[PDB]
C-alpha cells in the first residue's frame, strides 16, 4: 500500500539475505563505523504490481547493525521475519512491526548524522555493559527513495510488551518547565501522559525494593553516558499493563519484553511495567536550530534523575 | 574468483527471488517484449569477500525468459540452484553449470540486439511448435557490470546430456566452402570436428527410420523459421556417447535430455546422439561486418538440410 513502506520491507529483506552470507567476526573493526551498502533498482515496463518502478535503498554500517543485534539477542532470521512477512502498522511517524517486537521511526538527516557521530561510543557503552541497558536498542538504520521523496529511519527494540498491551501510559522528562499533557491529547485513546499528569495523580509504581534498586543504578550509567555525549531532551517512557483489565476483554517473557518490571506482591493491582529511554538524538545545538524557528546536557541529566528517584 | 561469474550467480539469484513474488499470467503483453530489470550496487567498506563493491546487473525481457522456461519444463527454483549452489565452470567464452543442464555464452552487444529484434517471433514459434524443437533454448539474457568491464551474457540448454559423456562431437554446416577441423584442433581432447571429418571419416549415426522421420521434420520447420528471419551460419551440433566406452572407465532421462536419441537395435555399438541446432544469432548482415574486418539466407538453410538428410 504505502510504496516507502514496501522498499523498507524489500530493503531488510535484502541486507539480511547479504549479511547471511558474510563471515561474521567477533569484532568490529574502525572502517566498520563508516561502511554502508547501496542498492538502486530500475523496473521498466516489468513488476509495477509489488513494488515501485524506481527505487534506491541505502544500509548504513551494516556490520555494526549486525553486531548490535546479535548483543541485543536478536537473531538476524527472527529480525528479518518480523519485519517482512507482513506489513508494519503505523499509528514523526512511526511504526510496529506486525508483531509488536520493532518500532521503525522515521528521522531528519540530521538525526542520522548525530547518530553517526555516536555510533561508536554507543556500540562500545553496549559492549561494557553486555548490552543490559534503558537505552534504546538501535538495530538498523536506512535510507529509503521512492521517486522524488527521499526519507530516513531507524529501527528499535519496542519498549512495550509484544503480548501483553498497555493501558497507560508516560513520557518523563523531569522538567522545571511545566510539562502536561494537552486537553485535547488527554481525550486520545491510549494518551501519553507527561510529568504534571504523573505528580497531579498520584501514580505510583510498586515495585520491590530490589528491582527499584536495579532499575536506578542502570538508570544512572545510561543518563551519565548520555550527559557525557552532550545528548538531552529524552524521555523515560512507562507504559502499564493492567492483568486484571486484559482478562477483563498475565506473565512475560524477560527476553522478549525485556523493560518488563513485575509488580511486588503488595501492588493494589496486579500491574507489569515496562520501563525504558526513548528520544536520545537531540544534540545540544539541534536543540536550539528547532527553538530558533538556559538548561544545558548536565543540568538536564541530574534533573531527570532526581524525578524518576523521587517517583518510584 | 571470477567477479564477472560471481555478479552473475548473485543477479541469477536476486532475478529468480524477484519473480517468485510476481503474479505469472499465461500470456505476455506487447510491453513484456520491450522490458528489463536493472540493479545497481554500491558498497563502501563492506562485504569485500564476497562480491565486487561496485556492479551493475540487468535482465532483459525477464517476464518472457520467465514464461520460456516454464514451456521448455524448467522451474525457476531448479533453474536457480543450477547456476548459483557453486560456480559455473569455464571450457568468446562459454560455460557450464556445476550440474551440466545449462550452457552460459558470451555475446556481444549486437548479438543482444539481433536477439531482441526476433525474440517476439521466437516465442510466438515456441508457442506454435509447444516448445518441441531443434532450436536453441533461451533461457535468460543478463548484462554484467564490474568496474570498467562490461559484459552480455545468454542462458541455454545444454545440447548434451547432464549425466552420458560424450566423446565425440561434430559442427556440422552442410557448406560448399571446405569445412574441416584445423591438425592443430584435431588433437585437442574433445575435438570439435567439421563438414570433412564427417564426409571424409564415414560417420554414421544408427538411428531408426521413425526417429530419423521424427528428427528432419523438426529440423525443417526450424531452419524455415531461421531462413524467415534472415539468419545463417548456424550449426548443427552432433554428439556421440558410447556406452562401452562409458562403462570402461546406458539410459536417460528424455526430460532433461531432451536432445537425446536412443540408437536403433542393429547399432554396431551402443549409441546415444544428442542433436541440436546451436549459433543462430548471425544476421546476414552482421555476417559481412566480421568478413570485411556469396550465398544468402535462403541458400544456406536448403544446403545445410540437404547435408543433413545425406548424412542420417
Amino acid at each position: 500500500s504505502d510504496p516507502l513502506l514496501s522498499v523498507l520491507m524489500w530493503g531488510v529483506n535484502h541486507s539480511i539475505n547479504e549479511l547471511s552470507h558474510v563471515q561474521i567476526p567477533v569484532m568490529l573493526m574502525p572502517d566498520d563505523f563508516k561502511a554502508y551498502s547501496k542498492i538502486k533498482v530500475d523496473n521498466h515496463l516489468f513488476n509495477k504490481e509489488n513494488m515501485p518502478s524506481h527505487f534506491k535503498f541505502k544500509e548504513y554500517c551494516p556490520m555494526v547493525f549486525r553486531n548490535l543485534r546479535e548483543r541485543f539477542g536478536i537473531d538476524d532470521q527472527d529480525f528479518q521475519n518480523s519485519l517482512t512477512r507482513s506489513a508494519p502498522l503505523p499509528n514523526a511517524r512511526f511504526h510496529t512491526s506486525y508483531d509488536k517486537r520493532y518500532i521503525i521511526k522515521t528521522i531528519t538527516s540530521e538525526d542520522v548524522a548525530e547518530m553517526h557521530n555516536i555510533l561508536k561510543k554507543y556500540h562500545q557503552y553496549i559492549v561494557e555493559c553486555h548490552g543490559i541497558t534503558l537505552l534504546p536498542q538501535f538495530l538498523g538504520m536506512y535510507r529509503l527513495n521512492v521517486d522524488g521523496v527521499e526519507i530516513y529511519v531507524i529501527v528499535t527494540r519496542n519498549v512495550f510488551s509484544h503480548r501483553l498491551s498497555v493501558y497507560r501510559k508516560y513520557d518523563l522528562k523531569g522538567s522545571t518547565v511545566a510539562r502536561e499533557a494537552s486537553d485535547k491529547e488527554k481525550a486520545k485513546e491510549l494518551p501519553t501522559l507527561k510529568d504534571n499528569d504523573f505528580i497531579n495523580e498520584g501514580q505510583k509504581i510498586y515495585i520491590d525494593d530490589n528491582n527499584k534498586k536495579v532499575f536506578l543504578e542502570k538508570l544512572k550509567k545510561d543518563v551519565e553516558f548520555l550527559a557525557q555525549l552532550k545528548l538531552m531532551d529524552y524521555s523515560l517512557l512507562v507504559g502499564i499493563h493492567d492483568v486484571e483489565r486484559a482478562e477483563q476483554e498475565g506473565e512475560f517473557d524477560p527476553n522478549i519484553d525485556v523493560y518488563g518490571i513485575k509488580c511486588h506482591e503488595n501492588s493494589p493491582r496486579k500491574e507489569v511495567y515496562f520501563m525504558a529511554i526513548i528520544d536520545i538524538l537531540t544534540h545540544y545545538d539541534a536543540k536550539k536550530k528547532a527553538a530558533h524557528a538556559t538548561v544545558n546536557p548536565e543540568q538536564y541529566s541530574k534533573r531527570f534523575l532526581d524525578f524518576i528517584g523521587h517517583i518510584l
